[PDB]
């Protein structure tokens, strides 16, 4: 089924988001899909995003689909 991105460690406020900072699972509810991870390379997050969490559009800056 459909995978989200999940914070792969606790992800800092202001902070641009690397590659090992993202993993992929299928969590409900669906956050920003899987396929994007590539991306949200560079871009910041606007809240602390804990471990295990999914990631949603509205946690990062400038992201819009």
């Amino acid at each position: 089924n459909q995978a989200s991105v999940v914070a792969n460690q606790l992800i800092p406020i202001n902070t641009a988001l690397t590659l090992v900072m993202m993993r992929s699972e299928v969590v409900t509810p669906v956050g920003i899909p899987a396929e994007d991870i590539p991306r949200l390379v560079s871009m910041q997050v606007n809240r602390a995003v804990p471990l295990g969490t999914t990631l949603m559009p509205d946690m990062v800056k400038g992201y819009a689909a």
